[PDB]
C-alpha cells in the first residue's frame, strides 16, 4: 500500500483527458470559422429521428452534425466533467460512414467500458491505465457499419460497481441539472452528456441499474435489454465469468423513438455474424409500433425502498393516464423481493466474497463515492459472518447483505444459480397468472446528492431486481420534483429506519426541479414491447 | 442401508409391468376391432407421409396410435426400452388439436421429461414415488401441436453416462445386437425408435446423449443450441450447473422428421409458456436451401482414435459431398484436449461431484457407471495426489481426475470465463476459414454393454460441442463391414491408457452395425445444421 503507481496513472489520465478536450476545441473552432452561418441551436434541438432524416436526405451533412454536436459536448463538459476521452480517429470514420446505414452521420457517445481501438477503458482504475484496446468491441463495429460516429468516451465511477460517478483518475461527474447532485451511474457520463444536449445517443451497461439510474437522475430515456440480446464481446469489466446476475448493455437517448432506432440498428445481420453467440432475433417493429391496449401490472412501492413523494406521484399519475387511455391496470408485485435482493442479487454479484473484484484495487486509491464497500469486502469471511449475526436483531437489511457477501464453494454457487433460475420462473408464473403484457414500477429518483449512492445500497431494489430476473427494463422521465413533493421528504421515514433509509432521506432532499422517471418492464426477449409501453408512457406524460 | 432402494425397485418394476400389461390389453382390443388394417405399411411410412395421411383423414389417429403402441410393446420384449406408459394418452389422443403440425403423431419421451402424475426417476430410488405435478413445457407444446406422447423410455442411472442401465428398470439393449449398448443417456429412445417402435422421440444431451444413442442405434438426432428449446420442467441430477450447456432435441428415423419436430416446437406456444427461450421461429428457407456449402472436416480429433468404420464413414461422406459440389476444407477446432479435460470435465464436476453424489446416498450404483461414483467420492487432496502420480504415465486420466476436484466460486467464475473465451476462439477460427458447417466423425459402432462407463475418453467427439454449445446432429451413413471389424485388430489408440484399451475391445464384434457422421453449425444455426444433415443423408443413403 504505497500510492506512487496510482498517482502517476492519474497524472497520465488527466493529461490525456486535457489534451482530448484541447483537440476537440481546436477541431470545433476550425469548423465554426469555415461555417459561421449554420443554425447550430436548430440542429442540436432536432429529435434524433428528424436529425437522421435530414442526414439521409442530404439536407444536413455529416460534418455539420458532427462538429456542431462536438462543440456542444465540449461546452457541457465544462460544467459536468462527463468526457474522459475524445475518440481521435472519429474524423476519419465520419468521412467513411456508410450512406445506407440506419444511423448514417449520427454522433454517438460511449460509456468508457466499450473497447475502442487505441484508447484505455480504465474503469477509473490505475491498473488499466496505459493499456489501450486493440480493437473496437462488437457493438461499436456495428454502430460504425450502421454509419454512426462514436466520438467520446464518458466517465464512470471507479470499477463501475456503483451508481455514482467518480474515480481517482478523471474525477467526479456532476448532474447537469444541479451540480450538488450525482448524475447517477455507472453510466453517469452518458447521462450527464446526453441530458445536457451534448450527444443525441449513447451506449451504457447495466448490471444493477446502471443504464437506468443515470437516465432517470438526468432526465433522459434508457433501456436495459435482456442480457444476451446484444453482444457483450469486447466490453471491459472488473470481473469476468459471473453469470448469475445478468449484465446487459443498451441505448440512452433523449426520447423513446431514439432507443428503438438504436436497437433496430444494432439488431442486424452484422451483429449476429460478428457474434454468433447472440440469438439472431431481429428488431420486431410491428410489436414496437403496435397500438393495442395493454394489461399493465403496477406497483407504487416494492416495500423495500420507500419511494420518494415525487417517485410515488410520478407512478400514480402515469397509472391514471394509462387508465384514461384505455389500458387495464392491475396491481402486481414480484414475490419475495427481500430474498431476491438480499440473497440472490447480492449473492450472485459477490459469490466469491469480492476477491476477484478486490484484485482490481491493489495499490489504488478508493474513490470516496464507493463509501465503505472495499473495506467491508476485505473483511475475512468469519468476521462477515459474526458481524452479520450481531447486526441481525438491530439492522436486518445490512446483516443479510453482509452474510451474502461471503465467499463460497462452486457447489453453493450452483445452488444459487439454480434458485435464480427457479425465482425467474416463479415471477413469470405470477405474470402469466395475471395475464400481463407489461409492468409499471417506480424508478429511484430524484437524483441523490454526490457521494451518497455508495452509502444507500438498499435503494438499488427497484432496478437490480430486473437484472436478477433478467427482464428488459427501461425508464422514461415523466415529471419533475415540485416544492410540495420536496417538502414531503421531511415526512419520509423508510420502511426500516436503518442507515440506508436515513442516508436516502437526506440524499433525496433539495431536488425541486429535478426529473423523475417511472420504469417499464416486459418479459425476457420482449424489448420491442417494453419500448412500445415506454413510448406510450412518454406520449401520455410528456405529450409536448 | 439399501432396504428403501429395494422397495423403490420393486415399486418401479411393478409400475413398468402394469404399464406394459395395460398397453397389451389395449392393443389386443384394437386389433380385434380392426382385423384388416395393414399394420406393416403404416409402421413403415416415413413420419412426413404419416403426418400427411393423418392430416387428410386417410389414417385415423386411433389407427396410428394403437399400431405404434403394439410395435412399441413388441420391440420392448427384446430391448427393455420402455419404463412407463403415459396412461392418460388415450384421452389426449381423442382431444388432439386437429390443426397441430403433429396431429395424431405418437411421440416417445426420455424419462426426464416430466409428465403429470408420473415419476421421472432417472433410475434413482430417491426419485421413485415422486410423481410430477404437471407436464414440462415441451410436452405441453407437443400436445398443443396434436402429438400424443405415449411412453417414457429408459436412461442410465443418474443420466451421467452414455450406456443405458439403472437398478430400477434394469438394462436397455441395442436392437441390432443384444450384447451391444444402445448408447445413452437417451438410450431408451434410441432402442425404441431404431427398431420401429416410435416415429419421433425427445432426448437430452449434455455430453453426447442424443448423439450416442442415435449413432449406436442407426437413427438421426439433433442437439440444438442449449437455449433454443425450453428446459422448463426437465428432471435432472444436478441443478444450477451452467458452464456446460444441456440441450434437448429430437430423435427420429430421418432428418426431415427432426426438422418437422423442431418447426412444431418453435411456435408461439413454446415462446409464451417459457419466455426465457429466445423466440426464434424455425427458418424454413434456411433449412430448404440448396446452395453449395463450405464444409470443414476432420477424420480424427487426435484424441480418440476413430474405429476403421468411423474413418471410412467420414472419408466417404466427405468424398460424396465433394462430388456434389461442396468445398471440403481440412479444419480441427484448436485445443481439444483443453476443452475436454479442463473445460468440460471441470464444468461438469466443478463441485468435485458433491451434488451428484447426494442422489446416490442409500442407493445401488448400477454397474454401467463403472468407478465414477467411487472416484468422485475420493477426498480432494487424494484426487490431487493420484493425479500427480498418474501424470507421467497416463496424462489423460490425470488431467480428468484433477478437474474433478471441488473448487471455489471464484474459480468457477474463472472457468466460466475460459469457456466463453474458448467459444469465441473456435468461432474466430471457424470464420477465418469462412466455414458454413463442419463434418466430424461420430463415435461408433456401438460399444459392448457396460463399457461406455469405462471408456470416458470416447466422449471427445461429442462433448466438445456441449462445451462450445454449437448445434450438432448425427446421421447414419454406413454399416460396419467384415473388413472394418477385422481392422480393429490393428487399433492402437493415441495414449495406450486403459480408456484406449477398453474402447478397442468394446468396438469389436460389430459387423452389420450402423455408423454415423456428425454435423455441426454455429450457435443458433439449427436450420443450417439440419440442411447439412439432410444433404449428408441424401448423398449417403439415397434409397
Ligand atoms: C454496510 C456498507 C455501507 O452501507 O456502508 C455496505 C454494505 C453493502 C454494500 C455496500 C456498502 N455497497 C454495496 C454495493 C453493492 C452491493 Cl450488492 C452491496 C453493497
Ligand atoms: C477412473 C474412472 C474409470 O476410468 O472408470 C473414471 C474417470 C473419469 C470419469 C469416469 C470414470 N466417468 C466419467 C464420466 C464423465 C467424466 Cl467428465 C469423467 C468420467
Ligand atoms: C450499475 O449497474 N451499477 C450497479 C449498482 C448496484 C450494484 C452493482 C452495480
Ligand atoms: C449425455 O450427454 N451423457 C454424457 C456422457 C459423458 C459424461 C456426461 C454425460
Ligand atoms: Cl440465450
Amino acid at each position: 500500500t504505497g500510492r506512487q503507481k496510482a498517482r502517476g496513472a492519474a497524472t497520465r489520465a488527466r493529461q490525456k483527458q486535457r489534451a482530448s478536450l484541447e483537440t476537440m476545441d481546436k477541431a470545433v473552432q476550425r469548423f465554426r470559422l469555415q461555417n459561421p452561418d449554420l443554425d447550430s441551436e436548430a440542429l442540436l434541438t432536432l429529435p434524433l429521428l428528424q436529425l437522421v432524416q435530414k442526414l439521409q436526405s442530404g439536407e444536413l451533412s455529416p460534418e455539420a452534425v458532427f462538429f456542431t454536436y462536438l462543440g456542444k459536448a465540449w461546452e457541457v463538459n465544462k460544467g459536468t466533467n462527463c468526457v474522459t476521452s475524445y475518440l481521435t480517429d472519429c474524423e476519419t470514420q465520419l468521412s467513411q460512414a456508410p450512406r445506407q446505414g440506419l444511423l448514417y452521420g449520427v454522433p454517438v457517445s460511449l460509456k468508457e467500458c466499450f473497447s475502442y481501438k487505441g484508447h484505455d477503458s480504465t474503469l477509473g482504475l490505475s491498473l488499466n491505465e496505459g493499456m489501450p484496446s486493440e480493437s473496437d468491441c462488437v457493438v461499436v463495429q456495428v454502430l460504425k457499419l450502421q454509419g454512426a460516429v462514436p466520438f467520446v468516451h464518458t466517465n464512470v465511477p471507479q470499477s463501475m460497481l456503483s451508481f455514482d460517478c467518480s474515480n481517482p483518475l478523471f474525477g467526479q461527474t456532476m448532474n447537469p441539472w444541479k451540480s450538488s447532485k450525482s448524475p447517477g451511474g455507472s453510466s453517469g457520463g452518458e447521462g450527464a452528456l446526453i441530458g445536457s444536449g451534448g450527444s443525441p445517443l449513447g451506449l451504457g451497461t447495466d448490471i444493477g441499474g446502471s443504464i437506468r439510474f443515470p437516465s432517470a437522475f438526468c432526465g433522459i430515456c434508457g433501456l436495459k435489454p435482456t442480457g444476451n440480446r446484444l453482444s457483450k464481446s469486447g466490453l471491459k469489466g472488473c470481473v469476468y465469468g459471473q453469470t448469475a446476475v445478468q449484465l446487459s448493455l443498451g441505448p440512452m437517448a433523449r426520447d423513446v423513438e431514439s432507443l428503438a432506432l438504436c436497437l433496430k440498428a444494432l439488431l442486424c445481420e452484422h451483429l449476429f455474424t460478428l457474434d454468433p453467440t447472440v440469438p439472431p432475433l431481429p428488431f420486431r417493429e410491428e410489436v414496437y409500433r403496435s397500438s393495442r391496449p395493454l394489461r399493465v401490472g403496477y406497483y407504487e412501492t416494492d416495500n423495500y425502498t420507500m419511494p420518494s413523494p415525487a417517485m410515488r406521484r410520478a407512478l400514480i399519475e402515469t397509472k391514471q393516464r394509462l387508465e384514461a387511455a384505455g389500458h387495464t391496470l392491475i396491481p402486481f408485485l414480484p414475490n419475495n423481493i427481500p430474498y431476491a435482493l438480499e440473497v440472490l442479487s447480492a449473492g450472485g454479484l459477490f459469490s466469491d466474497g469480492g476477491r476477484s473484484f478486490l484484485q482490481n484495487f491493489k495499490g489504488d486509491f478508493v474513490d470516496p463515492c464507493l463509501g465503505d464497500l472495499i473495506l467491508i469486502l476485505r473483511l475475512p469471511s468469519w468476521f462477515k459472518r459474526l458481524l452479520s449475526l450481531l447486526l441481525k436483531p438491530l439492522f436486518p437489511r445490512l446483516a443479510a447483505f453482509l452474510n451474502s457477501m461471503r465467499p463460497r464453494s462452486a457447489e453453493k454457487l450452483w445452488k444459487l444459480q439454480h434458485e435464480i433460475e427457479m425465482y425467474r420462473q416463479s415471477v413469470i408464473a405470477q405474470w402469466k397468472a395475471m395475464n400481463l403484457d407489461v409492468l409499471l414500477t417506480p424508478m429511484l429518483g430524484p437524483a441523490l446528492d454526490l457521494n451518497t449512492p455508495g452509502r444507500a445500497t438498499g435503494a438499488i431494489s427497484y432496478t437490480v431486481l430486473y437484472n436478477c430476473l433478467d427482464f428488459p427494463a427501461g425508464v422514461v422521465p415523466v415529471t419533475t420534483v415540485t416544492a410540495e413533493d420536496d417538502a414531503q421528504m421531511e415526512l419520509y421515514k423508510g420502511y426500516f429506519g436503518d442507515i440506508w433509509d436515513i442516508i436516502l432521506k437526506k440524499a433525496m432532499k433539495n431536488s425541486v426541479g429535478l426529473p423523475v422517471a417511472v420504469q417499464c418492464v416486459a418479459l425476457p426477449w420482449q424489448e420491442e414491447l417494453c419500448l412500445r409501453f415506454m413510448r406510450e408512457v412518454e406520449q401520455l406524460m410528456t405529450p409536448q
